[PDB]
């Protein structure tokens, strides 16, 4: 079928046969279709919607076009995967606990962008640690220790990453079926027989409303059934991170509290409900995630694989491996209750301190950060530290801006619960 | 704002602010934005639709895109335009016509495509005559003669062709907002102030095609309403080509015989049709048209149209200045009455024989060409001549297969009105 054909079908709201959208979009793959045909047809996809096959096909395709594991002689492969967000820091504690809980946690990471963060960045964070390895060192490791996570996490469904650079530029992002498709093509690609994910859910950016969010979860859950995984969504508000770190080497630091049990309570609340679902999808006790993590032998499986992967295991002890900047007080002018404090402008702080990148490929500074002293909730007096700045002595007049105004503070505080529902 | 806002600002069906759509549309004329972003935009406008006001806006940016034409100083300037079917002759009777009729008929024609014939190509059969000039030439002509056509360049309303250009090729060009602003800038750039539009059906169900000319011609209406112009269209229904000749020299001959007033009755009855409705646009007698083509003023207007570009007048009383080709007649190999004479496969004929062009700027020849003899209502008795056939013994097997293909006989016959409605 003609390009202009192709996406003239979709125009008129017809559905695809899957022969012509893999001939389509793997013709994109390799640069014989124009990315503006490719905006077009990804405009009336848009508009005109794909159904639940339509929306498989895309994922398969898209998982198929690049690198793909096979992780089928490995024990309980299952992975995480968040939609919405900044980038938080549950898998660092998510991963531990599953692998210690006899799953096999084996999976590609993301960097951040502006104001998003990633775990890779934040494990770069630890000395000697690397998430470059080999295939055969993935799968080694895989089976040795039962957790890795490795880089280079764009070699998956490199259709995807494609695909998803030109939606960025031509408003066709926000499309569930899109979106689903995404995520997912990258998880059918990655191996993992269970697939555990954490929707965002809120009124706001980086966030899908109730509405949103639950057909979003059940795309991606049908997705996966279609493609023989087994899928479970966990929604989730976000009135605030989890925990109180944001930033890399601050981040690790709390994840390794929470794993020797002295982490905050919503962080291990959520990591808890996502490794429970992972452990059900397997037909794994889910009672074996709190044992894991109350027993140390997270916290074991966590040191076992940053020092599989030449990251130095004193790090665990001693927090002078992590260190952080110059500490500022961030001091309340007002007097009430925190009933907010916006994720996103807690990482465009962050962004600001040099902890995040304006541009792909860009390093960063590990050390640089925020600490909530003040989470929703808590009452505060004027003059009262809400959170901790760690700084370079580079836009922290900017930063201290971004996460004043991501304060709320009220006279009361009704937080919301943290986990909403499971799909 | 940003172009990704303004793609989204559109996919969501909200309306554009005119200064935001001139920014963007501008922007991409100078290749400041993406053909990929102006294709996701163009995708957007044809599924959400375009209001009226945005549809004169987007009219008006690409009328003022590049030189824009002043006939303010000349009387009552005027232009016909042929929305749909093959390209007539219809200009080459009423142009004349008009000039003599005390208007100012100056304007810019295009060329065939494939089964399609253009005003340009028709002309240049007329040896020595070119449709090439200055704009000082143009307004000279125009103000001496009354009676110009230029070959269009992609001076006036450069942005028109650029964008038609993307939509051509991303599935976007049928949408009545975008085709009629396309017409509609073209003629803004122009500078004629009544333009009577000749509106065809397109291909298809009639009741669909019908529905979509009427809002195409309402449209436009409304976009030259919104300019200051003056407009009326015409509908026309197209059973079988206008006169007998089709073609290029064979198409001059005919419209100089129409002229002396010894032309075919529908050729004639259109004609003045679309003149009597300009000369009403301007406020003029409409019975001054049948005056000045019955008076023999049309058939001097022409010669000194002809002569004032380049070509031998002479040609409108010796046609051995306009050749044909070899004659072969097309005979019916059945008896009946015709019912309709298909003008798309006439156009195939034509373009069989080498007097169309399969790609854009190839030279096409002048001689070639088919003389219906028998038209819709029209009795035919077996072995009597349908038409006949000027070829160059090139193509003649496959051009006679498309004319008697073309040709639809039956028991009875009963044409329909040559103007449908006004609007
Ligand atoms: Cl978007
Ligand atoms: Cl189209």
């Amino acid at each position: 079928m003609n390009p202009v054909a192709f996406i003239r079908e979709k125009r008129e709201g017809k559905k695809h046969r899957r022969e012509d959208l893999e001939a389509f979009l793997l013709g994109y793959l390799r640069d014989e279709v124009p990315d503006y045909q490719v905006s077009a047809w990804l405009m009336a996809a848009f508009l005109r919607g794909l159904d639940p096959e339509e929306t498989l096909w895309l994922t398969e395709t898209m998982a198929r076009s690049g690198k793909v594991l096979d992780l089928s002689g490995l024990p309980h492969p299952v992975d995480k995967h968040s939609s919405g967000g900044v980038g938080d820091k549950v898998s660092l504690v998510v991963g531990p606990i599953l692998a210690a809980s006899g799953c096999t946690f084996a999976k590609m990471s993301g960097r951040g962008l502006a104001h998003t963060g990633g775990t890779i960045d934040k494990l770069e964070s630890v000395p000697g640690w690397r998430g470059e390895m080999t295939e055969a060192e993935f799968l080694e490791r895989a089976r040795r220790v039962g957790l890795v996570i490795a880089a280079q996490s764009p070699d998956l469904a490199p259709l995807d990453g494609k695909l998803y650079a030109l939606r960025d530029v031509t408003a066709t992002v926000e499309s569930v079926p899109l979106i689903a498709s995404s995520i997912m093509s990258k998880k059918l690609a990655a191996g993992a027989r269970s697939i555990v994910l954490d929707v965002k859910v809120g009124r706001g950016a980086f966030m899908k409303t109730l509405e949103e969010a639950r057909l979003l979860a059940k795309t991606m859950v049908a997705i996966g059934q279609g493609a023989g995984r087994r899928v479970r969504a966990l929604l989730t508000s976000m009135e605030a991170p989890l925990g109180r770190a944001v930033g890399n080497a601050i981040e690790v630091r709390e994840a390794i509290e929470a794993l020797k049990g002295e982490g905050p309570g919503d962080l291990l609340e959520v990591a808890l409900a996502l490794a429970e679902e992972a452990l059900r999808l397997e037909g794994l006790d889910p009672a074996l995630a709190r044992k894991a993590l109350e027993g140390g032998a997270a916290l074991e499986k966590f040191r076992a694989f940053l020092e599989a992967q030449g990251g130095d295991p004193r790090a665990v002890e001693d927090f002078s491996l992590l260190p952080l900047a110059e500490e500022h007080p961030l001091r309340a002018e007002r007097e009430g209750v925190v009933r907010e404090v916006d994720a996103y402008k807690v990482g465009l702080a962050v962004l600001a301190l040099g902890g995040g990148r304006k541009r792909k490929g860009e390093p960063i500074d590990h050390g640089v950060g925020v600490y909530l002293l003040k989470k929703p909730g808590d009452r505060v007096e004027r003059g009262e530290a809400l959170a901790l700045v760690y700084h370079r002595r580079r836009g922290l007049e900017e930063a201290l801006g971004h996460l004043r105004e991501a304060y709320a503070l009220g006279e009361e505080a009704h937080p919301a619960p943290l986990v909403l529902e499971a799909i």
